[PDB]
């Protein structure tokens, strides 16, 4: 799959392009500029927009991406600079865009990376002296916005999700066409698509590691791969069999694993449409 | 042409994927199945459903595919576990689904194609004990369908009709645009979508032939070259003209072949638009 | 962008792939067939056909292609039968289509190229006598048809223009989807698309010079990438600000340079939105 | 920009050709006649026809074309050179002005085809008499557009883009009109007229040079004619004539007592 992070919200990763590498402020600059204003927002359990369902898997995206970049500097400062060239710097345009989008206004943002592009465009030698401003003058759960708990998702086994290959696998041969267009179609949707992306910006950095410095490849699907299991699952299943389904299937298949064999149906609840 | 088989009935090549290899039943248990069921109605000269447009198809393309699988262990069992591997393969998948569709409902497979892609995501330690069932509790002619056949096809010369490549030429551009659609759009448009295909599996048979064991593709381009421009030919031009100025041009041109050139109108009839 | 040229006149290049090569006539006995016919409406202040857009820009770049082609005699007949093999060749058949488009109509244009299809695919043995005939029985502004002219591009500096990768960075980030379309969309649209075809094609002449016979790319970026950069802008700029606005922006920043700086505003103009 | 004195009167270069140089009569001549017969017109505040701007704009080509031949003389070889070349066209360009001023525009049009035929007449059958039109002084610039020449006296010499920047500045925004052959202004018609000036002006210096004094004495006056009539069309008249007001309060202004940027015209 090719999901362009922006073309739900009328931008693409081209169009995001007219503002040079180091027009954006560090992740500290822009991760205190999201809960000095939306702080309230961003942890509540409400989808709100889909800017915020946006920011809320960046955000968390960024905290696996900085897991993974201090535990290879434990077990292996030559893998953070990397970081901060590659991956970091696609954290920082998609913090940019989503925060701005929610001060601004989404058109206001659009209309804005047409003008700088033009400002930037011009040679220094004619450029105007004042660039154009786009100035109007915490700790996150992915699965709250939509009814879910990490608790209420662990309360099924480890080993119980599948394959990472797999969902990858399903997604592609169900949504292809769905994740890939240019409208929203549900936050369930917005929410797969930063998924699929965080995966592969983890999948870049942790090959890094195994050719420039092969031990990293089983810690990525230890923690990181657990996760990213969960989450697939859950916007996969929400999607084919629905949110209330996935909700009381979770209470169900948990509530069957705790029981002893003796006193249950005799094979596990499955997921059926 | 990257033309998908399954994609004007709701499926795609992706999506059929989610059965394992070992899911199909032999080529000969699935022929029997469509005799025992659909062989009245296979042999119909009538569409009666884009499935039994396109079921047609795939039984005659593994009769050439078997014609040349035979012909090549007598003038070179290595050959025959190639095609039960590839292109066999290819064929089981595409007999299940048009024989199921139109046993249980082309919205029932797809709906049990998801559903036992969720059975088999599942890890076998929480896998429930029955899998996902489906279960409700021959000599075609490709052209009778549409008005002709065999034998009003071979009523004009062999090299009459142009070259495959010239022909493949044609429908790219001009068909290119509504083969890849996800619509049926004519009986003429499946018929021919199959045909593309089933050239496509001969010459990837023909050149394997060819690099592991160079007279194969004189062979092919005598029998099932012959066969596969006609059918090119009839089907493009039955798009372009009209599909009752065809079968009066077939005996046109037949009878002015047949008639001596004193007594003829000199030039050979042509289809214009 | 992969542009077709003959996408929103509802051909495609591999519909015009079925003439032969050597169908073509000269370019001379079509530019002559250009100026006996329509030399007052191709030199007219008006847009009056897409048809007419599009020939006045295929005329403009066959002079430059022959104008690179005859300073590479001076400054290296080698050079120039590579340009009637691989450029004439795609001049001849874009004058041809739209000086006989204009003749006779666009639907019978585009009936002829199918029925000379059929005509050209059939074996000689059977080829009826006649082919399919298409009978019904001069110096160009580039800028005049939108308002302006090469006076009034060239009153802006000669390093103003931004570069010829950030003009092609901008069509590809925000007009790509309607460049490629298969609608006319405007006029701007039009002349657009012939000119991101023209460079490619002065692109593809440089460097087989500087690799076959590297003072060439030195030249194109003076004469031809000046040229190209105007008509680059003009049509950009027209898109995103509206064309009456870059016309006056032409004068404003133009008599804005000739002002002392004393008695000027004190920096540039600029356009924004 | 290749401006026809004559286009916007009906004429052109080709048809005043027919008559030959040794037909017009000299500078002082046709400056006797036009002050005795225009001289409270030509030094009206008024624009009175399209004739009577082109005609001050020509008898103030010839003072500065004058002013120009008598400083080199002193620094006659030169005064053969100007009758020969730029007083024939100015000689030509009076006689046109003054006579379809006192006979009207269409009789000197139809006296031009008639001497035509005359001219074109072989000798023996050419008759004894040509053909003659019978049947019917210190000048501003800009006192007929508003303006004075002690209004633009203020502005400072570096105001004004070269005379290079303020012709392309009329080419670019202008060309248009100054080549067609309607008037469309007074605007215009002065327009014209300051362009051809200068080319018979730096035709001169070219000549002589084979010195660029003209860049603080002539330039300087062409300059201030190419700008007011630019700036006229640009942003019009009365705009103009209120920003020379405001910036003479400025520049009369000294330092230290007024705001340290000049006013800008614009809008």
């Amino acid at each position: 799959m090719d999901i362009d992070p922006y073309k739900e919200f009328g931008a693409t990763v081209e169009l995001l392009s007219f503002l040079p590498s180091d027009f954006f402020p560090s992740v500290r600059d822009l991760l205190d500029t999201a809960s000095a204003l939306y702080r309230e927002a961003l942890e509540s359990p409400e989808h709100c927009s889909p800017h915020h369902t946006a920011l809320r898997q960046a955000i968390l995206c960024w905290g696996e991406l900085m897991t993974l970049a201090t535990w290879v500097g434990n077990n292996l400062d030559l893998v953070v600079n990397y970081v901060n060239t590659n991956m970091g710097l696609k954290i920082r345009q998609l913090l940019w865009f989503h925060i701005s989008c929610l001060t601004f206004g989404r058109e206001t943002v659009l209309e804005y990376l047409v003008s700088f592009g033009v400002w930037i465009r011009t040679p220094p030698a004619y450029r105007p002296p004042n660039a154009p401003i786009l100035s109007t003058l915490m700790d996150i759960d992915p699965y709250k916005e939509f009814g879910a708990t990490v608790e209420l998702l662990s309360f099924l086994p480890s080993d119980f999700f599948p394959s990472v290959r797999d969902l990858l696998d399903t997604a592609s041969a169900l949504y292809r066409e769905a994740l890939e267009s240019p409208e929203h179609c549900s936050p369930h949707h917005t929410a797969l698509r930063q998924a699929i992306l965080c995966w592969g910006e983890l999948m870049t950095l942790a090959t890094w590691v195994g050719n420039n410095l092969d031990l990293v490849v089983n810690y990525v699907n230890t923690n990181m791969g657990l996760k990213i299991r969960q989450l697939l699952w859950f916007h996969i299943s929400c999607l084919t069999f629905g949110r209330e389904t996935v909700l009381e299937y979770l209470v169900s298949f948990g509530v069957w694993i705790r029981t002893p064999p003796a006193y249950r149906p005799p094979n596990a609840p499955i997921l059926s449409t």
